[PDB]
C-alpha cells in the first residue's frame, strides 16, 4: 500500500523538517502548516539516534512521533534519513562503523527505528545514509584498517605488466569502491530484514570531488532512487556564482548518469543563508531558487527538498540554511519554491513525464583519471598540475556546450552503454581524461568504426589505469588517433593556439602537445608545428589536440572558441534536430526535454544585460509557458531579463 | 586593615592613585657583562630622567652544580641600581630553556611546581633586603595562545576541575548546548596559579608590591579574569608592543591601539592602580611579527597616552639589549656605544616634565565621557567555536574584538574618550544611568542574567547602541534568534533574516539618500514596541526603542566592521554623536567635527581639566575643540603648536598637552 | 691498471645524458637511443645502477639488465658513469641519503660488492658515482641508524653552554653532526667502493647547492675523490631567480662546484634535458637556445662535462615522459640537436677545449656554512623570501655575484674555508662579505691578514653582526672594530625597499634595515639625512669598504644592479680593470665571463634582454674574433652585437 517512485511520479517540492529536542508541539505544527501552505508534499527528517536513546539504553520515539503525526495531519510524506548516534559537533554524521562493536549498535539503531516509523502511512522513503563518501576517509580506524588488509589479499596484484614495466596498483582506491558498495548494500539489507515495502534512497555529495569514491551502476542493485546533495556554498568551488546554473545542470547530468534506469531526485538544495558555514557562503535569492528547481527538473528530477525549511539553534549551523525567517514565516526563497510547486499541480501531466531531449553529446569522466592525478599531482591545490583539472576539463566543454544552448550528458565511463551496432550522430567528448586502459580503448575503436564522432584534449589517454605511459612505451591510441604525441611543452598558464589561415585561435592552458600524423589529416599552427588532427576511423571520426583547450577556456573566462570549434564538428543531425542557440551567448544556457510527445526548453539569463537569444534546431513555434520576469519572444528569438528562467512550448 | 597593612609595609613604597609616575626600562642582566658596562647602563637610566628599572630574575643564571643558589649576577645589578637611586620591578623567571624567551605559563609537572617553590622561596628571601625593590612580577606575561593541555599537570588540573562541574547536554527548555568546558576551565587555571605564585611570595615578603603583566590583550583577553587578579594583586601592568600586540591596527594608529590597551587594563584595575610594564623601547631585526623601530614621536606619543589614562609608570623593553641568538642586539634604547638614541633622549623629556609638574602628574584622573565599550569572554569563545579557528573579517577569529576597537577609533577620531572594559567589570548596580553610554559591538554572545542588567541599565537612563551579531548566541552557543529571542523586550523587535553580502557593502536608508558602509552580513528586523527605520528596498534594518528612562539604538549589520573595512570612520563618528546624550557633549572637551587620524583624551588633575592631542595625519590640522569650559594655554608640545581661543593647529607625530584655564 | 681513462684538468670535455634502464624496454629500444646518443656527438652516459631491478627473489644478483645497456653502450663506444642506487621504493624517485639501520647497512655493502666487482670488468666503465645526490633538507633523525649516529657524535663532542667571555652561546650540535655524517657516508662508500675497483674514477653530484651547501664539506670530500659533480636543474634548483637570469644561476652553480672541487676536476653530472608535465618547483622545458647557454657557462668554468637528465624518459608514475631530450618517436628534440652543435665544436676544437682556465678576475664572492645556521635560527624557519627568511645569506652573495656579472667581470663563488689566506701579497685581490652574519676570531684574523698585505673587502648587509655561537660582538664589543677602523651605533628597520643617497652622488636600493655607524681611523660617507651610513678604512696596504644595510638585497628587490655594479667598479684595483675584458658599463640581463686555454685569452658573451645588445668590451688586450654564435653575431672593433638568447665565443687576437 506504500506508494512507490517511477520515472512517471508527479515531481514535489520539499524541505527538511530539523527536529531536535526543546522544540515546542506549537512550533512544529507552524512549521507543516506552512510547509503545505507553500505547496511542498514532503519532507524529509534526520532520525537522529541521539534524540532516541534513553539513560538504559532503550529506544524512546516521541520526539519523532510527534513530528511524523503534524506530517500525516498536513497530508506531508517523509523521507527518513538513517543516522545513528553520533558526536553533537559530528554535522554529517559518520560514513563508515569505526568498530565491529559499533556496527552492532548501528544494527540495534536499524531494526528499532524501522520496525517502529515502517507503521507510518506518510513514511515515502528511508534514506541509508546521509551523504555517503568523505575527502578524510577513517584509515586510522581498526573497522577501515582490517577490511583493507582482507581486501588486498583477497586481490592478486603485481609490481610489474604483462611486457614487465613498473606498475602502480590503486589499491587504496579501487578498496574504496567496494568499501562504499558493501557499507550501502549492508545498510539496505538491514532495513529489508524490517521493511520491504518503502524505497530505498541515497544521496552522493560534493560530486565533482568525490565521484571517484562512487559506483553508481553496483548501487542501482539494492536503490528504488538516486539522490544527491547539491549545495551551492559547499559543492561549486570550481564555478564563480553566476555558472551555479551549469554547476546544477552538470551535478543534476551526473546523477541522472548514475541513476540509469531508477527515478532520480535532488535530496539537498541550499534553502538560505551561511553566517559563519560553508566554503563559499551564500543566501540564495528568489532567482536562484527557480533556476535550481527548473534546471533539476528539465533533468528529470521527480523532487527537489531544501536543506532546510527551520534552522538549527544550537553551535554549528545555529539558525543558518533555512527557507523560514526568524518569526516562522516565508522568505522569499520558500514564496518563489511554493510558485514551481503550484505550477507541478497546475501542470500535472507536463512535469510528471518528463524526458531530458538528449543531444547525443555524452561528456565521460572516469575514477582513474582522478586517481592517477592525485597520485601525479602529490596534492597539489593550485591548474592543470593540481587536483581537480580532471573534472573541470570535461566541467568546461559542458558550460561551452551549455552557453551553445546543447544538452551534453556528463557520465562516468561505465555509465555509457559500448554495446549498441550504430553510434551515427553520437559524440563523446574526454576531456583531459589522462587515464584509459586497453578494454576502454577498443569499446572507443568500436563507438567510432561504427560512426560515432570522438572529441579528445588534454592529456587524455597518456597513462593506462596503471599510471603506465603508453605515450613512452608504444602509444594504445596510435590506432584510433591515426597518430602518435611527439612532446609536451610547458607554456604559461594561458597561452594561444593559433591555426595555420587563421580558422581558430583557441585558448589552451600550461602545456603544449605536438603529433606525428600517420593516417590522420594534421593541423598545423602558424609555428609550422602539428597540434592536432582529424581521422576517419570505420564509418566515424576522431578530432584529437593535446593541448588543453577546455582548461584553456576555464582560464581565459572565455567558451565562445570552444563552443565554434565543437559545433563545427557535432553530426548535421544533432544541430537539425535539437533547439539550440543561432552562436555562443555568454551566461546564457538552454536545455530541451520532451514530454508526452510535445518538446520543450529551458532558457536562463545569467549575464547581467537582457539577452535576445535566436532559438534554431528541432520543429515548432514558441509559446513561454514559464516567465518570472516577462520575457517575450518575436519568431523564436527570446528576450530574456537578467536572473530569468524561461520554459518554451514548441507548439506544432 | 589601614593601620594593620601600613605596619605591614614597612620601608617599602605602596603604590596607589596618587603616585608620582615614573618612566623605566628593562635592566637586561645576564652573565659575561662586566661591573663597568652595567655602571654605564644605572648611570646613563638615572642622567635620563628614569627612577625606575625592571630585571629578569633569571633561575638559569643563579642555579650552581650542586643545586643552591649563587645571587651574585643579580646583587651586582641591585647594588648598582641602589648606587644611582634606581628602583627595581623584579620578575619571578625560575630556570626554563635559553631559547624560551617568554617563560613556561604554568608547571610542566607536580616535580616542576616544587622546584618553582624553591625558587620563590630563595629568590623572594634573598631580594626583599634591598631597599630599592620596589615590586614582584609574579610572571612574565601570563597566558599563551598555545595552552599546555598535552603536559601532565595541566592535563590532571582539567581532569579534576570537569568531575567539580556538573554540566548538561541540555539547556532547561531541552534543546542542545556546548559547555565551553576549555575556556571556563582556562579561567580558573590562570586565577589559580597566579593567585598560588602570589602566595608562595607573600609567604617571604609582606611589603612589597605585587604586579603582574597581561599581553597581546585584544587577543588573549579571554584567557584573563582581572576582577578576580585584584584580590591577591596591588597593581595591575600590562605588555603593549607595537611590534606583538597592535596587528589588528596600522602603525598610524597605534596611538588607538595604546589608548584602547591603556582603557583595557585601566579597566581591569578597577580600583587598583595600574602602569605599562612593557612598552617597545628600539629596533625589531629578526624578533617580532610587525617589526619597527619606534620613531622619538611614538615614544611621546605611548608615554602621555598611558599617563592620560591614569598609568602609574611607563617601563621599556629595553634599556639594553640580549648579546646571543633570539633579540640579540635587538629592542634596546641605547645605541651599540651605550649612549642615548633618539628614542631615550625623547623619554627623558617627559621623565623631565613629570620632576617639573609632580602635583599635577601624580593625581591624573581620566575625564570618563559616560561612554563605554562593553566586551566579553563568552562572545570570543563562541567566535572561536563557529568559525573553526579560520585567520583573516567577521567569519575568522577577532571580529568580536575588531568591532568594538572599530567604535574606539570612531570616538578618539571625535576626541571623546570611551572606556573599553569586559562587561563583568561594568557597574550593573547603581540607581541612575542617566548621560550614560553602553556601546555593544558584535558582543555575538550575551546570557540571560547579562540581559536583565542591560534591561535596568537602559530602564534607569541608559542607552544602549548594539550593532553586528550582538545577543545571536548565548553563552552555550544556543540562538535565543531561532528558539524566542530574549533581547525581543529591551530591542521592541525580532530579527528576520541575515543575508550575506560582500565584505564591503552600503546600508542605503529611504531617508536623506544615507549611507553606512557595512561588512559582510546584512541584517533585517520587525519592530514591535520600537520605531523602524527602512532601506531604500523596504526592509527594516534598524530600529530606536525607548524603554523607561532610556533608549536602544540596535542595527544588526556590523556597522563598526563596516567603516574599519572601509578605512572611514567619519560616518560611525557621526552617527554615534547623534544617539550621545547633550549631557556628554556639553560637559566634555571634543572636536567640533570628526578628525581621520587624529585623537583628543582629556583628565583631570585636582580640579585642573588637561587634554591631550595627537595628529597621525601627514598634514598639519587645526583642531576646534568645543564643550566644558576654560581657554587653551599649550604646556607640553615636542613641534611648536600653537592655538587660537580653543583651535589648536598640531603638526605631523605632535603630541600637544592643552592646560583648560 | 686496466683500460679507463683517468680524468683530470687537461681531459677533453664532453657531452653526455642519463640513459634510463628500467624493465619492460626492448633490445631495439636501447639499441635506438645509444645510435642516437653517439649520432648527437654525445661520448658518455650515465646509468641508475637500481638494486630493485637486479635483485632476485632467493636475495642472489641477476646483471642482465644493466648488462644489456653496458654492451650496447660499449658497441657504441660510450662510456659509462654509473650511479650506486641500492634497492629501496619504487615511489623514492631521488634514493635515500644514509642507511635505515645497521642490517640496512650490510645490504648495501652487499649490494656494492656484487655491482662493482662485476661492471668493473666493462672497459667502457669511466666512474662510480658512489650517490645520487648526497644531502636532504629532510635529515632522517627518526631512524635508528641516524639517531645512533648522532648520540654517539654528541658523546665524543665537549660542548659549554657559555664562551670564554661567560656570555650564553648555541653550539650547532644538530648542524656540525650533518656535516661529519656526510663526510663519514660518503668516504665510507668510496671505502667499499675501493675493496673492489681501485683503478675507476670516484665522483658524487651535490644538489640544489643555493640551500644546501650547508651540509656540504667539499675540502674533506677531496680525500676520497677523483672529481666533484653537481645537479643544476633549472626547475628544481633556481628558485631564488628569474627565469632571464638562469644564466646567472648556473654561473653562480658552476662557480660554487670549481671553487668545492680545488684541485680536482669538476663537471655537472645533471642538468635539465627536457619537460616538466607534473614534476618540477618551477617547471620548464628549456629552449634549445638554453641547452647552449648551460653547456657553455659550464665549459667557461673548468666542467670537464655536462650530461642531462635525461636522454629517454622513465615510462611509469613520478616523471613518465618527463625530462626527455629525445621525443616520444625516438627521435631528436631541438635541445638535442642543440646539445649535438656543442659536441661537434669540442671534436673541431679539442686543444683549445681540454686546456680552459677560467680568467680569474681577483674577486672572490665568500658564503659560510655558520651564516646559513646562525640565520637558520634567527628567522625560525620563515619562508616570506626577505632578509627576515631562510636564503638571504644566500641570495645576498648572489646579488652582487649578478651585479658583476652584468658588468661582465668574473668572481669566484666559495665557502669561506676554500679561499687560500696562506699568501704573502693579495695586491688586486678582493674579497666581497655580503650579508655573512657570521664571522668567528680566527676567520676575522684571516681577513685583516688579507687587508694588511694589500686585498680589498667589500662587507654590506649584516656582515660579522654574530660569531659562529650566534653571540653578537656588536653588544658585547665588535670584533671587527680593529679592520673597519669604525664601530656600529644603530640598525633601523625600514620598508623591504629604500634608498641610501650619499652626500657625494650615489643613490643605492637597500632592502629592510639601515645602519649608521661611527668612525675612528675610517673616512666616513654620510647620507643627505647627515647620517654616516658607510666607511673606507685604510688596513695596512689593503681597504675595506663597509656598508652595513643590505644593498645586494636591496638591488634584488628593486630588480636593478645598476647602482650596485657602479659603486662595485668604483673601489676595484686598477689592475682587475685594465687586465680583465669586461662591459665599459652596466648592462641588464647581459653577462660575459672570460677564459683562457694555451695563452690564448677568449671571453663568453650571453645576452638575456628583450633586444638586440651592443656591447663595449674594454680590458685586457687584443681584437674580437667570434669563435661560437648561434643567432650570427657580429663585432666591429670590440664593440659585439649580440641578439636575445644568443650565446657568442670571442677569441683575442693579437
Ligand atoms: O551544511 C548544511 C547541511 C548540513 O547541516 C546537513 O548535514 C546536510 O546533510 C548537508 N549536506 C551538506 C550541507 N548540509
Ligand atoms: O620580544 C621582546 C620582549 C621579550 O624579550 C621579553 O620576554 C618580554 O617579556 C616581551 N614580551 C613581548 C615582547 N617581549
Ligand atoms: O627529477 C628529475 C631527476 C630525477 O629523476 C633523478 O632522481 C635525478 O637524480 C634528479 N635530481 C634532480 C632532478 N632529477
Ligand atoms: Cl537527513
Ligand atoms: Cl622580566
Ligand atoms: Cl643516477
Amino acid at each position: 500500500p506504500a506508494e512507490r517512485i517511477s520515472k512517471q511520479s508527479t515531481p514535489f517540492v520539499g524541505a527538511q523538517i530539523f527536529i531536535e529536542p526543546g522544540q515546542t508541539q506549537e512550533q512544529i505544527e507552524q512549521w507543516f502548516k506552512l510547509l503545505a501552505e507553500s505547496n511542498m508534499t514532503t519532507c524529509r527528517i534526520r532520525m537522529f539516534g541521539k534524540y532516541m536513546k534513553t539513560p538504559s539504553g532503550t529506544y524512546d520515539f516521541t520526539l519523532f512521533d510527534r513530528a511524523f503525526k503534524l506530517a500525516d495531519k498536513y497530508h506531508i510524506k517523509v523521507y527518513a534519513t538513517l543516522f545513528p548516534d553520533t558526536e553533537f559537533t559530528d554535522v554529517g554524521g559518520f560514513k563508515f562503523p569505526h568498530s565491529r562493536e559499533h556496527q552492532k549498535e548501528v544494527e540495534d539503531y536499524i531494526k528499532n527505528v524501522v520496525s517502529h516509523f515502517s507503521q507510518y502511512k506518510n513514511l515515502a522513503a528511508w534514506v541509508l545514509i546521509n551523504e555517503p563518501g568523505t575527502p578524510n576517509l577513517p584509515f586510522n580506524e581498526p573497522f577501515t584498517k582490517e577490511r583493507f588488509s582482507d581486501w588486498k589479499k583477497e586481490h592478486n596484484f603485481s609490481e610489474y605488466n604483462e611486457k614487465g614495466y613498473p606498475v602502480l596498483n590503486f589499491e587504496k582506491e579501487n578498496f574504496i569502491i567496494d568499501y562504499h558498495n558493501w557499507y550501502l548494500n549492508w545498510l539496505a539489507n538491514q532495513v529489508r530484514l524490517y521493511d520491504k515495502q518503502h524505497d530505498l534512497h541515497v544521496n552522493p555529495h560534493n560530486v565533482f570531488k568525490l565521484s571517484g569514491l562512487y559506483d553508481f551502476p553496483t548501487w542501482r542493485t539494492f536503490l528504488n532512487s538516486l539522490g544527491g546533495s547539491a549545495h551551492a556554498s559547499w559543492h561549486f568551488g570550481y564555478f564563480p556564482r553566476k555558472a551555479y546554473t551549469v554547476a546544477m545542470s552538470a551535478n543534476a547530468e551526473l546523477i541522472r548518469s548514475g541513476a540509469g534506469e531508477l527515478p532520480w531526485l535532488m535530496t539537498e538544495l541550499q534553502g538560505g543563508n551561511n553566517l559563519y558555514s560553508g566554503a563559499n557562503p551564500l543566501c540564495p535569492t528568489a532567482e536562484e531558487i527557480i533556476q535550481w528547481l527548473w534546471i533539476n527538473f528539465a533533468t528529470e528530477a521527480k523532487g527537489g527538498i531544501f536543506w532546510s525549511f527551520n534552522a538549527r539553534s544550537t553551535a554549528a549551523e545555529a539558525g543558518e540554511w533555512a527557507m523560514i525567517n526568524f518569526k516562522n514565516k516565508s522568505s522569499d526563497r520558500l514564496i518563489a519554491a511554493a510558485t514551481i510547486g503550484k505550477f507541478i499541480t497546475e501542470n500535472v501531466k507536463m512535469m510528471s513525464n518528463i524526458k531530458t531531449l538528449n543531444s547525443g553529446i555524452s561528456i565521460l569522466y572516469n575514477h582513474e583519471s582522478m586517481w592517477v592525478e592525485a597520485a601525479q599531482t602529490r596534492g597539489k591545490l593550485n591548474n592543470g598540475r593540481s587536483i581537480g583539472a580532471v573534472m573541470c576539463s570535461p566541467l568546461s566543454y559542458f558550460e561551452a556546450l551549455s552557453e551553445t544552448g546543447l544538452q551534453a550528458n556528463f557520465k562516468e565511463i561505465k555509465e555509457f552503454d559500448f554495446s549498441l551496432n550504430d553510434y551515427t550522430d553520437q559524440v563523446i567528448i574526454l576531456s583531459h581524461q589522462i587515464a584509459l586502459d586497453n578494454k576502454v580503448i577498443k569499446q572507443l575503436e568500436s563507438f567510432v568504426e561504427k560512426g560515432g564522432t570522438l572529441i579528445a584534449d588534454g592529456l587524455t589517454g597518456y597513462y593506462d589505469y596503471q599510471a603506465h605511459s603508453t605515450v613512452v612505451s608504444g602509444f594504445a591510441l596510435e590506432n584510433l588517433f591515426g597518430s602518435y604525441p611527439i612532446e609536451y611543452k610547458i607554456k604559461e598558464n594561458l597561452f594561444s593556439l593559433d591555426f595555420e589561415k587563421d580558422n581558430y585561435k583557441l585558448p589552451a592552458h600550461l602545456w603544449k602537445g605536438t603529433i606525428e600524423t600517420s593516417k590522420a589529416t594534421p593541423i598545423m599552427d602558424k609555428e609550422g608545428e602539428c597540434i592536432a588532427c582529424i581521422n576517419q576511423y570505420g564509418k566515424g571520426k576522431v578530432f584529437w589536440i593535446p593541448s588543453p583547450i577546455a582548461l584553456g577556456a576555464r582560464e581565459s573566462k572565455d567558451f565562445s572558441e570552444l563552443s565554434k570549434l565543437t559545433v563545427s564538428l557535432l553530426p548535421n543531425k544533432i544541430l537539425n534536430d535539437n533547439p539550440h542557440f543561432d552562436k555562443h551567448y555568454k551566461d546564457v544556457m538552454m536545455k530541451s526535454f520532451k514530454s508526452n510527445g510535445t518538446m520543450y526548453s529551458l532558457i536562463i539569463n545569467k549575464s547581467a544585460s537582457v539577452q535576445t537569444v535566436d532559438i534554431v534546431g528541432g520543429k515548432g513555434k514558441a509559446f513561454i509557458l514559464f516567465a518570472n520576469k516577462n520575457a517575450h519572444s518575436t519568431a523564436n528569438k527570446l528576450t530574456i531579463s537578467p536572473e530569468e528562467t524561461v520554459i518554451i512550448k514548441w507548439k506544432n
